[PDB]
């Protein structure tokens, strides 16, 4: 119904309004606080060497800026040795396009680059829809087949279809959670050297295809990463989007027999 | 059957191989231009200003990067003046976790604005859902209604019911790429000062919930944006959204007929 449809706006509304108030009284002081260090630093380097005029500063500033915004670190000359383009990084940077994470760490900075992404979006993401709901289809009915075993179980000890559905789904999610989520963070805490939380923080941000590139796996220049540890982020990305995937097709094709009745 | 899952698989990594080919070739050369660039221009710094060591180099241009990775531009001082975590853009923010864009030109720094930001998207990715597939199933039955108008009409005029639902879907598809895809570039153009091109590559790739965030909305620290401005950004992705999945509800509800 459409009266339920404003409900589920106005708490979309508020939900908004009460993550941005959330988000600000958490960001806005750290945010407020590098704009302090910045204007301190800058001035700071001005002081300490007299051969640098103000302009001059901001000449090479922008020239460090314009290098990091063409995904050129504009910190050693060493760096000048990994590409971001190689056929590797160029096969991991169109599945981000076509699983809609589109980190943002690269993007492409040519006009037909640009032209092309558009184009390889527009076939790609419908392209890639097919395969998890291929195996979306096929998952979901492992987990019809798991339902309708514990179902039989639960009917003799006089549950409801929809407490047993209910459960199942819970333990479909939590599943998920440990094997797609908590052992790949606890993976990535050790390989890509970050902390309980950023690793959580990434895995979340990765598989719910928000994509903040803030944090990328086989992304440090630093880190001697092996050939099959990019092929096998995006395998998981694959294997882990399917599964929940499936779910959300398992909770979707129950809601559509529900409004139908 | 899974002997036809196999298949798709094949396709996708073809594609993802094909793809990967084509961006290198247009833009590997750009990068290792970039890569020169830099490397000059910072040996030109320390060259023209002898009283700059190499490292106290570094320590600056490490302090200018940190500072726009915490989405301050270390471009002038009036500049610190406009937030990025302001009522207004902290809503745009949280509109851009739950419609699953994550433009990334800004993201949270703080150890707490990351722990609230996993909440946030665990539980505010599916109300979007519900409220995508609300307007989704309200919109695709004033669709079916359009439809079945236009299938009564051309009936007595001898025309397939297939010939019918595949023209009204192309005029239905040509509707949003003028409201929602075309108008809201020109704006973006006008607006945010960019090319013609990177209009449409932001419309097209903020729709397509990819966000990149090498452009948005809203973004620019220069431009003094109107309070209104923000959340409209925001009301036309929703509304936007709404219209393609709609579009998409309605092929996918006769396919399964
Ligand atoms: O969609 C999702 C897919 C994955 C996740 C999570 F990462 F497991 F939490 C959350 C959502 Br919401
Ligand atoms: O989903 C989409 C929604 C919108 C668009 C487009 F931007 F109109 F092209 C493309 C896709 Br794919
Ligand atoms: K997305
Ligand atoms: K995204
Ligand atoms: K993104």
């Amino acid at each position: 119904k459409w009266k339920t449809v404003v409900a589920i706006f106005v708490v979309v509304v508020v939900y908004l309004v009460t993550g941005g108030l959330v988000f600000r009284a958490l960001e806005q002081p750290f945010e407020s606080s590098q704009k302090n260090t910045i204007a301190l630093e800058k001035a700071e380097f001005l002081r300490d060497h007299v051969c640098v005029s103000p302009q001059e500063l901001e000449t090479l500033i922008q020239h460090a800026l314009d290098a990091d915004n063409a995904g050129v670190s504009p910190i050693g000359n060493s760096s000048n040795n990994s590409s971001h383009w190689d056929l590797g990084s160029a096969f991991f940077f169109a599945g981000t396009v076509i699983t809609t994470i589109g980190y943002g760490n690269i993007a492409p900075s040519t006009e037909g680059g640009k032209i092309f992404c558009i184009l390889y979006a527009i076939f790609g993401i419908p392209l890639f829809g097919f395969l998890l709901a291929g195996i979306g289809d096929q998952l979901g009915t492992i987990f019809g087949k798991s339902i309708a075993r514990v179902e039989k179980v639960f009917r003799k000890k006089q549950v409801s279809q929809t407490k047993i559905r209910v459960i199942s789904t819970i333990l479909f999610i939590l599943a998920g959670c440990i094997v797609f989520v908590t052992i790949p963070a606890v993976i990535f805490k050790y390989i890509e050297g970050w902390t309980a939380l950023e690793s959580i923080y990434f895995v979340v941000v990765t598989l719910t295809t928000v994509g903040f590139g803030d944090f990328v796996a086989g992304g440090n220049a630093g880190i001697n990463y092996r050939e099959w540890y990019k092929p096998l982020v995006w395998f998981w990305i694959l294997v882990g989007l399917a599964y929940f995937a499936a779910v959300l097709s398992m909770i979707g094709d129950w809601l559509r027999v529900l409004s139908k009745k």
